């Protein structure tokens, strides 16, 4: 998928806390909305930019490493094993 094929409104929880969800813009330019804040409560690095992969998708910190690689599961859904055995899922709307 290009840039633009994931670009738009993403809602972002950890699985078993679907009540704290984060709705956030993935700008086409490869940056977030300001919204992205909320990930830190659930990241060790906040991401400023992202980028997809074959399989799935890229949350990047602002130097450049890896905050979190989510696979693709289905249409407008991606999930990420985050530290802690948490996993945190992105999904349209």
């Amino acid at each position: 998928l290009s840039p633009a094929q994931v670009a738009g409104s993403w809602t972002f929880y950890v699985q078993g806390a679907e009540q704290d969800a984060c709705t956030v813009t993935l700008k086409k330019d490869r940056t977030f909305s300001a919204q992205v804040s909320c990930l830190q409560a659930w990241l060790g690095r906040t991401p400023t930019t992202w980028s997809p992969t074959p399989d799935g998708l890229l949350l990047i910190g602002k130097d450049g490493s890896q905050s979190l690689f989510l696979e693709l599961r289905e249409a407008g859904r991606y999930e990420g094993s985050v530290e802690g055995s948490k996993t945190l899922v992105m999904q349209r709307a």
